[PDB]
């Protein structure tokens, strides 16, 4: 069962992006980690909208195989794994590129 979390931030609605894929939490190393991408993360978590998308392991480096690399959300999607992307677990990037998000945390549902 796919799941998403933001870790090592100040609260549920900010931190390093991690996706539960086939039993292990994996990070995102997108070098075009954009507002549209972050907005999808925030919507999916019920965390409002993306105030910023901190880059390059701002919230620290994750560990283990990296789940997603080039994720190109339109910005409307309900889940990050619904955005166009260039594959699971097939990436040469390092955890120094792990993406992060800071959401408004203005959701109530
Ligand atoms: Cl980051
Ligand atoms: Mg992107």
């Amino acid at each position: 069962g796919l799941a998403l979390r933001l870790v090592n931030g100040d609260g549920r609605c900010q931190g390093r992006v991690e996706i539960l894929y086939r039993g292990s939490w994996g990070t995102v190393c997108d070098d075009s980690w954009d507002t549209n991408d972050a907005n999808v993360v925030c919507r999916q978590l019920g965390c409002g909208w993306a105030m910023s998308a901190p880059g390059n392991a701002w919230f620290g480096q994750g560990s283990g195989p990296i789940a997603l690399d080039d994720v190109r959300c339109s910005g409307h999607e309900s889940y990050l794994w619904s955005c166009p992307h260039n594959g699971w677990l097939s990436h040469n990037c390092g955890h120094g590129e792990d993406a992060g998000v800071i959401c408004s945390a203005t959701g109530e549902n």
